[PDB]
């Protein structure tokens, strides 16, 4: 078939986050200003979206990674991925 | 094959909407701060985006619900969902 | 199956941009407070994500093109689409 992206960005320089599923796992590839680098997500899943948001100059993202039926939020809040409350139902 | 999720946020809580299509049908799941609960939006699709904005502190909310070739919008502007004026062509 | 759609919207009016991968396509749909219009995006791909930000009231925004394993990253920044530096790996 093909692979699916999802993509965030903020600030004026900006920072640019775009996450690609293929086969099963997702990776991310990060732009600060200079170049393209390959950034800390590694999570499985089929397919992936996205949001964020600033508080002043903190980035929070949101990472929705679903396999199956199955949708994990994944969070960065400055120090590490941890995995997030997102449930389904219920 | 697996679902298929979109994602907005706004403010500084923030709110989060994550918006999944299963079997044909995009259910809501909502964050104001607290807890996830399901939200009003319920319309039938295979694939779905979304963008949101905000008006001070009101916000509006473009959901994009596809099935085949036909997609249709679907407006939050602070009182219930209404189809948009979206057309693809023409 | 069925098309595919990234939207992405910016200022208050808003205007807003939508989108959709339809057979190998991507093309453009756009709203700046009137009505819908067709836009000057066209490039191939079966799957898209965006994201845009302002500079004041100057918009910019990248465009992910996914076909197989290649994704291109296309960029508005005044006066026309570009391709953009995005590589997926190295």
């Amino acid at each position: 078939g093909s692979v699916q992206t999802a993509a965030t960005s903020w600030g004026t320089v900006p920072s640019i986050r775009v996450y690609t599923a293929n086969n099963g796992k997702i990776t991310e590839r990060c732009w600060d200003g200079k170049g393209w680098y390959t950034g800390a997500f590694n999570e499985p899943g089929d397919n992936v979206s996205v949001t964020s948001w600033l508080v002043g100059s903190a980035i929070h993202i949101r990472v929705y990674a679903s396999t199956g039926t199955t949708t994990t939020e994944w969070c960065w809040d400055g120090n590490g991925w941890t995995k997030g409350a997102y449930t389904a139902t219920n």
